[PDB]
DNA sequence: CGCGCG
DNA sequence: CGCGCG
DNA sequence: CGCGCG
DNA sequence: CGCGCG
């Protein structure tokens, strides 16, 4: 869904840097569904993640 | 859902030993949703898994 | 231990805002031991936490 | 440790049904360490727990 | 799952 | 407060 | 890649 | 436990 992806991006717009756990609980979606879409949005240069060791990746909007 | 759990158990009744991947594609559910319910059904002695090394656990009905 | 508490505070000095999960894996201590000391250091005004909903508390040095 | 697990099982052999709180104070270990091992021993069919509502699980030796 | 809790 | 969870 | 985890 | 994986 474009709706899921809009809702994820809108969460990031309002909250800035967030983990998938942040996003799925607020949106009431499965974690795996939010992650599928985050990775897809990353591939499409709409969001990006930063990672450190085994930590939760942290997501934000590009630019 | 009792409906999800019924549908999982019904899959195992007809197919015997199965991996989560077997079950979620047929049922058209998320893998994580089917696994949540398999682990819950295992706790309630309705299904059991066998595991070997890092292999996919294989699930079946108890008795 | 004063040593544990020094090591926790030193982690926070170098890393800033961190969760207990950040700290226990680097320090190789139990999560519960690091949390016991974080709560104790908070009571002694040496660190503070900020919390939002059910999120991981995030810890940092006072001042 | 096999030593921790031996010590936990030995506690249960002598005391029968016990909570984690019973076991960690006598053994002078962290509660989380004793629970990690109880859950692991349960998976290996060496101990079992019974649970009722939100009560402390109660542990004993299998058979 | 936030948990530190003795 | 059940929590084991990595 | 085993992952269920809240 | 990082996991998105089809």
């Amino acid at each position: 869904e474009n709706e899921i992806e809009m809702r994820i991006c809108d969460y990031l717009r309002r909250h800035g840097r967030s983990t998938v756990q942040d996003i799925f609980k607020e949106l009431k979606l499965e974690k795996s569904t939010v992650n599928r879409h985050l990775y897809s949005l990353q591939a499409s240069k709409q969001v990006f993640k930063t990672v450190e060791d085994n930590k939760r990746p942290v997501w934000n909007l590009v630019e």
